[PDB]
């Protein structure tokens, strides 16, 4: 995929649906600590607000499918 969008994008694509709490087709900052606790961790919105306004390209501070996946994506780079 060059990127492993497709294989990501696969579960992203079932996975958007849980990392959208809302249900706007928008990941705020909020629903991102949301999932994560889901992981049983329990992560603050700001911690994450920085990780948002990180991942936020189009700029405004909020996540989205595109951008969540450029999140993720780079996650296993920065590791
Ligand atoms: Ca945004």
């Amino acid at each position: 995929a060059d990127q492993l969008t497709e294989e990501q994008i696969a579960e992203f694509k079932e996975a958007f649906s849980l990392f959208d709490k809302d249900g706007d087709g928008t990941i705020t900052t909020k629903e991102l600590g949301t999932v994560m606790r889901s992981l049983g961790q329990n992560p603050t919105e700001a911690e994450l607000q920085d990780m948002i306004n990180e991942v936020d390209a189009d700029g405004d501070g909020t996540i989205d499918f595109p951008e969540f996946l450029t999140m993720m994506a780079r996650k296993m780079k920065d590791t």
